[PDB]
């Protein structure tokens, strides 16, 4: 059994089941004897009785082992094997791979009509000019719908605290929105994490398909069948109600890999039962890698040119305080010019036990209390928080001004600070849904609906701004040293 | 006992023992009673007889101990208390400090002379416009020698595996220069590394002085006194008798933290006994952080600047590959252009199993045998190591001329290879010192010389090149991408 209770841990890498579109044979490491297949090996391949116990060079024939065997030396990535003839005459696309010492055998009715690199150099020439994060990710949507022919395509970017926020959307006119939408992290699970970070493409062919049982679901040693790295891997039941829930019956997720971390996932919904061919999923896959990589290079160009900004910034400002006597007097000026370095929705001077003010910040009365409570926890170090509630509990009050601070000292000696501040998330909402569309719920109920998983977040960063980045905290430091560096020169 | 063998582990934070030139009090927690002195007490501050028992009021006057305590209120970052009238009329310059629930007192003869503010603000200012690394460095030396007027004063870098380099030097001319020489990891243990962290200053006043004792060196409860920031703490006798076998009877060295790791120290040694005043010492403290805070800033613009120099030498590269038809040929004309961007001795090009060699490479038979390694291990990736014969051995043959190895996918499909090589480190050494200069050992041996603390080193870099620093791989991972996206567009 698995509820809403225990499916944070179940384990979706055994379940002992496999996608009806495809059978399934387990071999051992030297692929000698058959130890496990799938109950649909005999319609498929048109054998009689159990496979199980039999020897390799007897069920396939010893003409497609050799062949087999011989790709498997050529590593848990999958080796494709397109289009390959059995005993006989039948044609099968054939997945191969060998995890935990088991060799795993997959096997699809053959296409062999469409080519993979071409599909492939095409999609990729599309994206390669992109010369923006932004840029790339709108157009990917566009054109991964127009060529694999998906009723949705969204992109989701996983925030700092694990959650998604779908940046991209490309769908058929009837279809809601979920553009600008975030679900919980809940809604994928970290072993759900650990596989998309090892498997770059995952299918679902049919969401109300009835699911084929391993033989044996477990063994004699006690241990079951690990798919893993198995394309024919049946999905979670708390899932598939989830997708019928929304009309989907068919889904294809990319994984976006960045810095060697899961970035997020292209994933295609159709609202009819959809299985591309192994021709088509070796592109798709292929697609996915050079978007991964594109995308890791206009982050890093992206990074730079912020960094390269405040730099130029910081030396425009220390050209100024040569000419200006009185450097309070310039502070007090320019101040609102340094929300140019770091995103915020307001900023602030505390100068000589005095306020000044741009943008969303707290009320003038609460500052003398920000201001004590900063010089108390900073010891001349940039200090950040995106939960001021958390830190000051009366700061709740302001929440929907002020929820994020992010404090600089300017002076060495003094208690002088300037503040950055950002309202609380759900203020800077852009978000572009139907608000009266309503869901179907199942057995588990109405918790399994894209409504109510973002009722979920919005509950989860209530006081909360949007955290400060690394490039955020690193710009602030750089600020901290060219500020307090020049206040020592003016005696 | 503390040799050669175990002062790896010495406990110099707990020695039991202070430096003759000012006398330590501790006390509990809130300065009431007296726990423990030094036997100079006495001498110093004038008063008969054992201090342990007696109350803080009494031992020093009611008056002193009110400032005392008051100031404790304002942390392990010790107080400085200059200029300070005791009872009986005698001025001494404090420091104070609370570690460990043990309040310590530290007295000096009483300077009242220097201004603290002025002198660093003079020497900070000739520093603040310095627009390289290699410039702060150079001058650093140079000015700390003219304005504390210490014999030598050096810059040692730390290396990633923890060995230090002399990168900057202002001598007296009758003394041996020790500029570009390395010294190991184990001449500064992990214990001594970890105090240079917790206290920007340390003063060695006389390397022959008479270390004055601790009472009691242990207490009831069989705990020692910890001096972790105790500026008065003696120093390890196997380091005393390193200065004495140098001709060094004084010294100061200051911590240089960048990202809050310890980069390296400014050093300071003098020919006679020296100590600064408590007023120079807080000038010298003050140059020191903002030394750190510029060196940090000078180092961020410099990684900036070669990582934006990769991007524009790449852009070049893909402008270029467009106008040409045959890129292979484009690759055999160019693969030399790419030794711009990561600094090595020699690059080679390794395309359809044909290779190419610029500068200092491995021989052309040994070639095949790198390609056939690198492809088994690369597995798509940047593959790098400083220590090519670790990983295959008869790469030994070759390494005055190739020690180290990066290696760069240029093709998705096929196994074709950018490489990048350098020499092993001691081929590359401009080191400026007399090679027949003798140095007089004492019980320990000759292992406690500058020579044999070099010949140390130079065996434990055998057969090694430079390691390839962060930014390195950052540009080489750049350039997988460029390489691999432009190989994949032509078919
Ligand atoms: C209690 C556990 C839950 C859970 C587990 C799993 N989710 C999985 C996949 C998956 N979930 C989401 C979440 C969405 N939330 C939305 O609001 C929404 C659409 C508007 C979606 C799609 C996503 C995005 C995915 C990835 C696939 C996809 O279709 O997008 C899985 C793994 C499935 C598998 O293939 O093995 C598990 C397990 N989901 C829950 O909602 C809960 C409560
Ligand atoms: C077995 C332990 C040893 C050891 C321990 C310590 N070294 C300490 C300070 C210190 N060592 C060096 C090394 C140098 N090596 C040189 O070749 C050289 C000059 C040419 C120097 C100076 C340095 C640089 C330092 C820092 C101070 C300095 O004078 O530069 C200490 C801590 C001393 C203290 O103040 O508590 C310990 C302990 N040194 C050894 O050589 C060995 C074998």
């Amino acid at each position: 059994h698995v509820d809403l209770t225990n499916c944070d841990r179940e384990p979706i890498h055994i379940p002992g089941y496999i996608q009806p579109h495809g059978c399934l044979i387990a071999c051992d490491n030297a692929m000698r004897m058959v130890l496990r297949h799938s109950e649909n090996c005999g319609e498929l391949l048109g054998l009689e009785g159990d496979l199980n116990g039999r020897t390799a060079e007897d069920v396939l024939g010893k003409r497609l082992v050799h062949d087999l065997r011989n790709a498997l030396t050529v590593t848990t990535r999958p080796a494709m094997l397109p289009a390959m003839e059995t005993s006989d005459g039948r044609s099968f696309d054939i997945s191969l791979h060998r995890y935990k010492s088991t060799t795993i055998i997959e096997f699809e009715p053959s296409d062999s009509d469409t080519q993979p690199l071409g599909t492939a150099r095409k999609m990729v020439d599309r994206i390669r000019e992109a010369d923006s994060v932004e840029s790339l990710i709108s157009r990917t949507t566009r054109l991964v719908k127009a060529t694999l022919g998906y009723d949705r395509v969204l992109i989701y970017r996983f925030e700092e605290d694990g959650a998604g926020k779908v940046v991209s959307e490309a769908k058929q006119p009837e279809l809601e929105s979920f553009l600008g939408q975030y679900f919980p992290a809940s809604d994928i699970p970290q072993q759900a994490r650990a596989l998309y970070l090892k498997n770059t493409l995952r299918i679902i062919s049919d969401a109300s398909g009835t699911p084929i049982p391993v033989l044996p679901a477990v063994d004699v040693s006690g241990e079951p069948l690990d798919l893993s790295y198995a394309h024919l891997r049946n999905f979670s039941p708390i899932h598939c109600e989830y997708l019928r829930n929304m009309g989907v019956a068919a889904s294809m997720s990319i994984s976006v890999i960045v810095d060697d971390a899961l970035w997020g996932l292209i994933v295609c919904h159709h609202c009819s039962p959809r299985v591309l061919s192994m021709p088509v999923r070796i592109a798709a896959a292929m697609f996915g890698e050079f978007f991964s990589m594109f995308l890791q290079v206009l982050k890093q160009k992206r990074r730079l040119d912020t960094i390269n900004h405040a730099h130029a910034a910081l030396d425009r400002f220390l050209r100024l305080a040569a000419h200006r006597a009185n450097l309070e007097e310039l502070l007090v000026d320019s101040f609102q010019d340094f929300a140019r370095l770091i995103p915020c929705d307001g900023v602030g001077l505390w100068v000589g036990n005095n306020w000044h003010g741009h943008g969303a910040t707290p009320p003038h009365d609460a500052i003398p209390r920000l201001a004590r409570f900063v010089a108390s926890v900073s010891e001349g170090r940039v200090w950040a928080t995106h939960a001021l509630s958390q830190a000051i509990p009366e700061a709740e009050i302001y929440a929907d001004t002020a929820a994020g601070m992010l404090a600089i000292p300017i002076s060495q000696v003094k208690s002088d600070y300037l503040l950055f501040f950002r309202k609380e998330i759900v203020q800077n909402l852009n978000w572009a849904g139907n608000p009266e569309k309503s869901y179907e719920t199942g057995p588990m109920g109405d918790r399994l609906t894209p409504r109510k998983s973002f009722a979920i977040w919005k509950e989860s960063v209530r006081l909360q701004a949007q955290p400060w980045s690394e490039a955020d905290r690193e710009i602030a430091e750089t600020a901290r040293i060219a500020l307090v560096g020049v206040a020592f020169h003016h005696s």
